């Protein structure tokens, strides 16, 4: 440990603190992932690769780890500045590029765990997971459900998100969230708030991106940091088709 | 504005308008510095922050500060951070410790308050008492490592005094022991929470309780939601009820 991680004691012993220091994490996408990166860095994960090709837009400022001065800059450049001002000795490696079928494997290679925060409009969201399973790299899928944070982990030998994808039609986050609500309702725990926002979003006249709130981003960042700690320290986790849902209502 | 574009459906324009000016008083810029950013990005642009401490190294594992902030007043550092997120936001700071003499005037003028005050200061319980008198509900956020804990003292309800015993001093360990005992009594024991309580008590040296970034980030989300519910007059649980949020729900 260090005096920076002084208040981590009892929860983490010194050997765990050292372990997560160099534990190579791959983060694909610096949007929702920028909140996760700060929470995970402050926890003690100092070896983070961030890959994103987008620039900071105004609409990011309601839930992503950027400032007014960052607007029009590569998200990856801004989040590295933010992260390295929190920990100057941290090993924060960025790549201002979009992932494609040709480059995605070499980026994945060398990491012990990955966070798939990739827009489903790019080409590689599902292929990203397939390579990680092939390489024994578990994949965290964090989602911003407004009031809730949702994480599901694709484990190397388990079901992938394909299981809920339909053969022949495209797959996005609305499918994931509709699976979660149906699963919760199946078990007698309907999330009526979640079903309500899905209904409003689908019956929107105009075709827009899903709404997201700072609440869910902040909650999911904490969830991911806990999950990462469990994965690095070989504590048990729930794998997809099971998931973690956290909200004030719960 | 386009800054709140992705807030749609969850909030209508009139709610976004309402919380913009909803005056929040935040006592304590430690765990409160995480809460402040999440609430500002949500759309709460009228925040008063009162704290007398400086930024220390040990804050960096869970609080909203940088290596450059160390040795600076928390309120100046957190205001710089907040104003870099929103230049037009109304962030009023006071680098002062709260005392019996000043605490009422700070509370005056706010619709809701967040009590994140160290229990070694003079006014943690008096702060709530004054807020109760003035119809100001008070959020008490706690960092339970893996969990976020919030309880709201409502003006006409029980205060934290009810779990204090008149003969010994009262701190956050009493709140957490209350929460864990409540959970076990009602059939959902939090063995993780009891475990960290047990480890901390049997520590040789007397140190401050450990805290993690996860609970800070989770408690910041919970507080922002609770603020939105209070401001838009949606139902919330008041103390002796509470909200506990963790990876397992
Ligand atoms: C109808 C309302 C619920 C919509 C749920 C979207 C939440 C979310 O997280 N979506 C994406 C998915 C791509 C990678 C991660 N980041 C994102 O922003
Ligand atoms: C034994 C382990 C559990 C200890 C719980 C401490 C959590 C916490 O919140 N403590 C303080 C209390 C003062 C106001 C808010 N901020 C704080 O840091």
């Amino acid at each position: 440990m260090k005096h920076r991680y002084s208040r981590n004691r009892l929860y983490l012993n010194p050997k765990e603190q050292e372990l997560i220091k160099d534990y190579p994490i791959l983060l694909g996408g610096a949007g929702i992932g920028s909140i996760i990166a700060e929470c995970a860095l402050r926890f003690g994960f100092e070896n983070i690769t961030i890959v994103d090709g987008d620039h900071v837009e105004n609409s990011n400022l309601n839930r992503q780890n950027y400032t007014e001065g960052d607007v029009s800059v590569n998200k990856v450049e801004a989040i590295k500045a933010r992260l390295k001002s929190i920990n100057s000795k941290a090993n924060i490696k960025i790549h201002n590029c979009f992932l494609t079928s040709d480059n995605v494997e070499e980026y994945i290679k060398g990491h012990k765990v990955a966070i798939n925060a990739l827009d489903f409009s790019s080409e590689v969201p599902l292929l990203f997971d397939e390579i990680c399973q092939k390489m024994d790299i578990p994949v965290l899928h964090p989602y911003n459900l407004g009031w809730g944070g949702l994480v599901t982990i694709i484990s190397p030998k388990g079901l992938s998100l394909n299981s809920i994808a339909k053969k022949g039609e495209k797959f996005n986050e609305l499918n994931v969230v509709e699976y979660v609500s149906s699963y919760m309702r199946f078990w007698g725990k309907p999330q009526e708030w979640l079903e309500d926002i899905i209904y409003k979003f689908k019956n929107e006249r105009e075709k827009l991106s899903p709404p997201q709130l700072s609440v869910g981003s902040w909650v999911v960042a904490g969830m991911c940091t806990h999950i990462l700690f469990n994965i690095a320290t070989q504590r048990e986790i729930k794998s997809f088709p099971e998931f973690y849902l956290s909200s004030l209502e719960g």
